[PDB]
């Protein structure tokens, strides 16, 4: 993997792996230092918290990927957010945004690795913006379940199980723009009656992937074009 | 800087890639016959669109001035997705780099590799800010957010308020930016902003009277403009 070789390149340049447990914040929106984090193992989400305390979930990040809170060119903030750990365990190499440019200059197979993750991210946020915007809040819930089925799902004799040890009703609402937790509950019950989803084991299971797929066409296309292994597993 | 953009332009010309002229309503690329490029848009105004099977038009984003727009992945040479890039100004000039030539060019001069990397970091951050603000307060917040955006980039101080100087900009086009397909849904929001004295529609142009009001609904974007485009932000203070 490129991830494996980047991991090694990091350890060889004195950058060591740091472990985290559930609910720990790799960075926070008040930290005045900026970073590049190479998330290597684990599951994570990016949040923003309002002036009043309202919480928006911007995105899940899994597996090996990179997340940046600063600009290389200027070293200043891209904007203020948190990266929270969701899984029982995660590991990440934290680099100061001031050290990045020199690291990537030196070994440009790694420069292209990070640019690749930037292209994926660029393209992903666009697809997601298209699908969340059309069909309003119905399509938002269908779009987020589709993302979670492709990334975290698993084949199972009773459907496709979403392997998120938590995933609460309120948590889904934070990812859509939904303030009331009962509004989410309507959407979830409405999808249950039509045999789209089921809920057992403290876990969500999907059963008409085709239905979701119809509310989230730009994203399905994106899994196909950007992550064809992940996509082919359930297609 | 933006001396960086001029420098990239010069580097491309030296290396045999020539400028190209496009005209209002032309497509540089389209979603039905996808081609893979780096578009270096040098001068003029464009919009990235998608049209769904039922005829629903989504305006994803406006692109101006100097900027970079990718339609393929360099590592794999395939599509990032199916979109249209449509010219809004009367003229626009762009450098159309084939995706299979880009790596070579960026590999021989890291200065320009980093200018492209920076532009893409600005895109990522812009999309997150816009997603935050469009999501939190329904369609009211989406329309206020797109107005603040167009006010910073295309606005001009006049005696009647900040005039959005953008060729068309109709009710319907404004609705396309936030997944609104019926004009009646937009006018309902614009009616409220008019009653509340935030905007005036006059001489076929929107004039903004209370930018501070739009900031309440678009707090992540105003922060993004502050951090990412301080000259543009400073102009309107």
């Amino acid at each position: 993997a490129q991830a494996e070789e980047f991991k090694k390149y990091l350890e060889t340049n004195g950058i060591k792996p740091k472990q985290f447990h559930k609910k720990e914040l790799i960075f926070n929106q008040w930290d005045p230092q900026e970073y590049c984090i190479f998330l290597y193992d684990g599951i994570t989400k990016l949040t923003s918290i309002s002036e009043n305390g309202t919480i928006m979930n911007l995105q899940y990040y899994k597996g090996a990927f990179v997340i940046m809170s600063g600009f290389i060119d200027t070293e200043t903030s891209v904007g203020y957010y948190n990266l929270e750990v969701i899984s029982e365990q995660a590991t990440a190499y934290v680099i100061k945004i001031n050290e990045l440019k020199e690291l990537l200059s030196k070994n440009l197979t790694h420069f292209f690795y990070v640019f690749q993750t930037l292209q994926k991210q660029v393209s992903y946020s666009l697809a997601k913006f298209n699908d969340f915007s059309i069909n309003g809040k119905l399509g938002s819930i269908c779009s987020q379940l589709l993302i979670l089925t492709y990334v975290y799902g698993k084949e199972t004799p009773d459907g496709i199980k979403i392997t998120l040890d938590n995933l609460t009703m309120q948590e889904l609402g934070y990812s859509s723009g939904i303030a009331h937790s009962s509004a989410v509950s309507r959407i979830i019950s409405k999808l249950k009656q039509e045999k789209v989803i089921v809920y057992k084991n403290s876990c969500f299971y999907v059963q008409n992937l085709d239905y979701l797929k119809r509310y989230a066409p730009k994203l399905d296309e994106w899994f196909y074009l950007a992550c064809p292994a992940t996509w082919g597993k359930l297609n």
